[PDB]
């Protein structure tokens, strides 16, 4: 959190840093090197900002196995919608055009076909079908808690 006396003198830790004190984008950078993990940890954590406390509440919400709030911190592998249709690759162009894809939200986990809310729809985790006519769906994924 940038709160002592000479702590940026140090080698940044992600338990110190960010995991037992709230931090800056250049916190958890600063302890991970690879911008890569970053744009990955920065949106699985500040998707769980509402999950901090207890911890063993934010080791839930990190672990992305529940959705919690909205779901933008679910990274499960449940691929298949509310209606039981699966889902199109997110990197796949047919049958929709995804226009939200791994460059335009690279923090998001858009592999296979699996639901995820990079978005943060109100109806939490979907993906894009594959019915022709019904392009994107929210999908049943079990709920932080
Ligand atoms: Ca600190
Ligand atoms: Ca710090
Ligand atoms: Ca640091
Ligand atoms: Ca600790
Ligand atoms: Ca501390
Ligand atoms: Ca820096
Ligand atoms: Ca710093």
């Amino acid at each position: 959190a940038n709160k002592g006396f000479l702590e940026e003198v140090r080698k940044g830790n992600l338990e110190r840093e960010c995991l037992e004190e709230p931090c800056s984008r250049e916190e958890a950078f600063e302890a991970l090197e690879s911008l890569s993990a970053t744009d990955a940890f920065w949106a699985k954590y500040t998707a769980c900002e509402s999950a901090r406390n207890p911890r063993e509440k934010l080791n839930e919400c990190l672990e992305g196995n529940c959705a919690e709030g909205v779901g933008m911190n679910y990274r499960g592998n449940v691929s298949v919608t509310r209606s039981g249709i699966e889902c199109q690759l997110w990197r796949s162009r047919y049958p929709h055009k995804p226009e939200i894809n791994s460059t335009t939200h690279p923090g998001a986990d858009l592999r296979e076909n699996f639901c995820r809310n990079p978005d943060g729809s109100i109806t939490g985790p979907w993906c894009y079908t594959t019915s022709p006519t019904l392009r994107r769906e929210e999908c049943s994924v079990p709920v932080c808690g």
